């Protein structure tokens, strides 16, 4: 037996008020039989573009549940468009896992199908659904078509902050920015660079919880709906053995996906959203696992942003399963995936059709490009960077620290002629983290100084407690914890301060005194509460840093997948 | 000038962002010129049989969008099935109504369009929206078409209690129990009695947050469409005229909606949603608001459970329209709803074709029928009746009290033949409210004892701290506050005391001495957390009695939509 | 007054009749006020799966009709699937060409927008609508996306021909030839080489029909729905002004696509069809018209088959706008379009991103590739042939006859190794035209002799009743008329006749005297009836030959859309 025959199974008065309304519509007695009912969360959305095209991906995995002798029922979730849900996406995602895991525990739910695609909506369904570990199996959207621009390819992001860069240094028309938006964008799918959502959809490969090829196909490609189609198969077969999530989420498949994340130029939002997936499961993870996972190992994947090329070349390359069979001798080989094999098993004869795109790992795109984690008494919980993304010569660097205390104070300075800023300064932003933005946006990647553009550079090294999109590029030190607004040593740094950034021994220090920096926190009052009311008063109240995760504390763990109390 | 234009109207790089993504799927460049950008709140769900027909109307509404030069864009949230979510679907109504609140701010929408219908899904939206303060406007799904089974109606819930005490009582079968599950419900909709969904429904026409007629259209009547298109036609307006809920929600439509509530039967849940509606958009309600607007009025509608009718002849009878007319004494005529017409403008002239189901005010159906709200040492912050459906000889009782600590302990007490209760005794049930069950269930209508049921008594005097489905009935006190798991004195209720209960004189008393209740209270302990982590744990450690409207007391009130910051 | 209003605003029993039962599903009475009625032909068909995404299109259209103030309504006709039709998909194109006329001129429609995809959809459409002469406009499904196989690109139709070709001379596996079908179509839309439907979509922009860009734009790329939403809204504005399609067929618009025909590389099956659509609106246009026009005209557009490239490359390069534009100096450059503009208004200023794939004029991709037509005893009545795909040294030959009975009697005796047949014989297929296969079906593009392939030859000159695909390739003679069935002097071609081929000298020769082909005459007997009663009877009954079009004697012509009787 299992938990949805204790909805639809009963002869009580209560099997009649589980399956009557449930019949309204045409649905015949049998698929109350027991048979698994499989739950379809779908985050389709006219608000999120990169997932609007999920009501037909949504009918394709309900085919292969009827084929399998299945019960589908899909069920809606709070969706997540990065590009439209501000302050930002990140601020919404522990709500939206909320969502998920309320409403499979709530409902006669024997396995899950996760719909998912852009970023946000990746982690929010995986953290819900862990928090439950029913069977089971995650559906990504595909990225999109590469962008057909003036006879030459745009790519997803990663040519916004290139080309908006262009603009204000004098070197692109601001006309020719604004044409290249219905161009660059053609197809449904998520964002089709290197971006989180291409990760994100890897590391859901790379972790096991999808049938192989299921990151890089893109969203038309008819290759998509077969995946989709093969998951709602394959999930009904999961229900009847029981392959539960925390059966592939393990210790080794972590340890896979931040392999595979260093080995394809992931984003750096995959270590915080990773952080809260582990931390719904129950498998042991830190920020200091990323540095010693991703330890000297290479990235074979040139895709943008560390590369040129883009989502669509790199699934006809090969895709993830051509970038695990490189990681062969690193790898987990044993580790389980949903499909009945091993990660191995599933990658180990991966046809690599362009080594221009997908590399042999013992002469990759580039060496030790993995995430890495920097320690010092700036980030006393960490910091990240992406050397993938990064110029060789400002990993170890020095410099004067030029400061911004927020957002508004940093559009208004950067573009200051009178600002007193160089090539090898070091920019600082403050008080953008969980709490501080609130919902920790991705501003890290923050333009440069007008006048420093127009002399041909175009990176220079950036602090901050903010993210920033898996689509960006730069030496740019991320998620800096405690962040400035939870009192943070980030929150004392002042103008004409001196950084130091070396990625090589991990450093990022702050060359004033700890008894100056001591006095300076007697000025340090906290800021005021963003709001005196709603979601995100106790969002703010009960987030935990990046270094954590940027989960809220309650909603740490799993609480399994119970037959809780009858409603009548 | 409106909040969309701080997306899709800047001249930026954050302009490119804004609306490069959107138009992924083929949206041409003009819907973003500063026209109204309606958001459609659509919580379609397989798992909310009531709501599965919620892309049809869904689509409807974008036609009528379409047809007056909108941009509409539909967006999920959170959906409540009431028969499928356990423990309970309140226990994720104020879960859902933060996925409300959020997406409606954080996303470039002008106007909003709920798409309302299973129980719960109407004031989770109603809420949601009313922090916002958006204009907005409700749509509602349509009752389903009377069920028909061997040549008789069946009737939503109401049967089902009626059908359930007749198996236990020996008097009817289980084998045609069971056979007319899939003849009870034949249609899309919601129930087809007076529960909480048609009440619901008829409070957003009767706050005037819809177009006239939206309450009683059949699901599947075309009349339903057309309300749902024309809806979409008049958002687009509304945002034009900036027709917020501030100006439709005022204190003289809450006061409009307790008055017909009474008139057409309508559900005990109304009490709790209506004031936690209130609580949200800025308006002082109260329990005895209730009480002293309602009691009085008649009730003109003979519909179950306190008639015999159905949904379907009270649309064709006139729908809450003509219900109006018939109060024209004694409503606000000046009301404002959302179609710029009083809510008097529109009823004026409402037909009636059968007075038999919508009875005149000087021969109504049912005298003094309204709500009525009973005070007491035994619910010193309140207590609500039903005697629209309740046995008039029971409405003024004294009798012994038979215990149940639990629901769990009232199933295994309820059916044991040794248990001591004859039909003048006082049934009490503990620790099912917002704390206890958790998320307040709807067992206040309690099986009867079946040496008791076996004697053609259908009906018992009950007290309970817990709801009650809207489509139940008998002579039962609710929404005993504070609950028993809150320290309220129905936690110190023992077998023998005498309990009094008198509907006429508004009294509720517990016949033990303060003294004695003070050497009670000394051993009442606080019951454990249901969950010490997830969604539950927030719910328990923050919801208010069900006085207030069982919301989370950090939800209270209202932020307006203001426009967020960039994302990047 | 319109054609709709002689229904829908009839004041009297008859148009009680015409809107009550159209109000049944919800559509508001000021739609039939007098706004334009929209008819969407929608070809949509899961057998037909080039156009399996038009639920999608014509769901556009309905959106750009309801934006302009119009009344959209789609309707079916038969839809016909190029590789699912048997005996061919030509034996039913004038059986939906009689779906479309009737459905458009028995109901109440002002204009008509025409969703074409697959080979056959495109002709069905245009004719049956021309029979009717009402504003119309034509909207292609868009091809599908380039092949992705092992490393390289797939194209329709002519790397099945290719791939074929090397399995039966032994140089491709049959395992890899086969794992090849899932590859190669990997997208919704239509054949993605310049076959017939890439050519008919390039025909309807470039007579005029659409709105410019319709040819090249992918199905699954954002500009399709775009386009299609676009033309919904532009149908309207063509009733207003009663644009007719014989304003926008005129001769010099067929001119005009025969043009482009040439510079494009596109199918001769174009040359049918055109001809069939003239004999519809009304425009003389024959074969002498199509050899004249196309006379030393060059191919501009590096595409399969008579180039490397796929649709894909040609819609990033600028499509047939960027075509018409190097066409300036040959188009009549005020013919009026759907749009309003001239063809020339619309292309004067077309950008061209790809010179490799859209040559200039002057420095052609072909010189002098137009189809040609031939003459002689052979052929009385024509016959083409498309050199933009055939082999230079094989376009003036004299062989030996190697006759083949029928298409039956084809498959046998070519893989024959005891066939007496060289690399410069002439392959003569009879009994494959309009009356003799029924149908006239693709069989044109003979398979070679393999003794003959696994010597390196891939062309030989072949003679044929038949039709080839738009996909294929070759020095291929094809619709020779009349077909042999029909007493055409091709059905007295003996083994051991010398055949003369000269496209240059448009000469097509057989060396037997008129004495000798008057005693070969005599011992010709007409084949028995394909069928005795059903469709194929009527039409092998009533076709006419490939040189007038091919369509029904009966149904040449055209009829209006005036105003029938009443039903009742
Ligand atoms: S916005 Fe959807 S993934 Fe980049
Ligand atoms: S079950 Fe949805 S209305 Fe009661
Ligand atoms: S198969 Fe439909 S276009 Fe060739
Ligand atoms: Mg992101
Ligand atoms: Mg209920
Ligand atoms: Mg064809």
């Amino acid at each position: 037996v299992r938990r949805s025959q204790a909805w639809f199974g009963r002869l009580d008065r209560d099997g009649f008020i589980y399956r009557s309304w449930m019949k309204n519509r045409g649905i015949p007695h049998d698929q109350f039989d027991g048979r698994p009912v499989i739950g379809i969360c779908n985050t389709f959305s006219e608000l999120t573009p990169c997932n609007s095209h999920f009501r037909t991906l949504a009918e394709q995995v309900k085919i292969g549940v009827w084929e399998s002798g299945g019960f589908p029922l899909e069920f809606p979730v709070m969706s997540l468009g990065e590009t439209m849900l501000r302050p930002t996406a990140m601020l919404f995602r522990n709500l939206a896992s909320m969502d998920v895991e309320e409403s499979i525990r709530g409902n006669p739910l024997d396995g899950v199908v996760l719909l998912m695609g852009c970023d946000k909506t990746t982690p929010s369904l995986m953290m819900g659904a862990a928090s439950c570990d029913l069977p089971t199996i995650g559906v990504s959207g595909g990225p999109m078509l590469s962008g057909k621009f003036r006879g030459r390819e745009l790519g997803s992001g990663t040519d916004v902050w290139k080309m908006s860069e262009e603009v204000r240094a004098g070197q692109m028309s601001q006309e020719e920015f604004f044409e290249a938006e219905s161009c660059m964008h053609r197809s449904h799918g998520h964002c089709m660079t290197m971006g989180t959502a291409s990760t994100m959809a890897s590391m859901v490969e790379a972790l096991g919880m999808s049938l192989p090829g299921n990151a890089a196909i893109p969203a038309v490609d008819a290759r998509r709906n077969l995946l989709a189609r093969a998951s709602g198969r394959r999930i009904v077969q999961m229900v009847k053995d029981d392959l539960v999530m925390s059966k592939i989420l393990t210790r080794q498949a972590f340890e896979n996906a931040i392999r595979v994340n260093a080995a394809i130029g992931g984003s750096t939002n995959a270590v915080i959203h990773l952080l809260a997936i582990a931390g719904r499961i129950g498998v042991d993870l830190t920020l200091a696992d990323w540095d010693a996972l991703g330890h000297k190992l290479p990235c074979l994947v040139d895709l943008q942003p560390s590369g040129t090329h883009l989502m669509e070349d790199f699934y006809y390359a090969g895709g993830v399963p051509a970038v695990i069979r490189e990681l062969g001798d690193v790898i987990a080989r044993d580790a389980l995936t949903v499909n009945g094999q091993t990660l191995w098993d599933n990658c180990k004869d991966a046809p690599n059709w362009n080594r221009e795109v997908i590399h042999a790992f013992n002469e990759p795109f580039k060496t030790e490009a993995g995430i890495a984690v920097l320690r010092g008494n700036l980030c006393p919980d960490g910091a990240v960077i992406k050397p993938s993304a990064a110029t060789p010569a400002l990993l170890k660097h020095k410099g004067r620290a030029v400061v911004f205390e927020n957002s508004e104070h940093m559009h208004e300075r950067m573009d200051d002629e009178n600002l007193d800023v160089d090539e090898n300064c070091v920019l600082v932003l403050k008080n953008c983290g969980p709490r501080g933005y609130p919902g920790m946006a991705e501003a890290g990647n923050m333009p440069l100084p007008p006048k420093i553009l127009r002399k041909g550079i175009t990176d220079m090294v950036r602090v901050s407690d903010a993210r920033m999109s898996g689509t960006a590029y730069g030496t740019v030190v991320l998620h800096v914890a405690p962040e400035a607004a939870a009192g943070g040593p980030l929150a004392l740094v002042q103008d004409g301060d001196i950084i130091e950034l070396d990625v090589a021994a991990r450093k990022l220090h702050l060359h004033v005194s700890d008894e100056e920096l001591a006095r300076r926190r007697e000025a340090w009052q906290a800021p005021p509460a963003p709001m005196a009311r709603g979601w995100v008063k106790l969002y703010v109240e009960h987030v935990q840093q990046a270094n954590l995760g940027a989960d809220l504390d309650f909603l740490r763990g799993k609480s399994g997948a119970g037959i809780p109390k009858d409603n009548h």
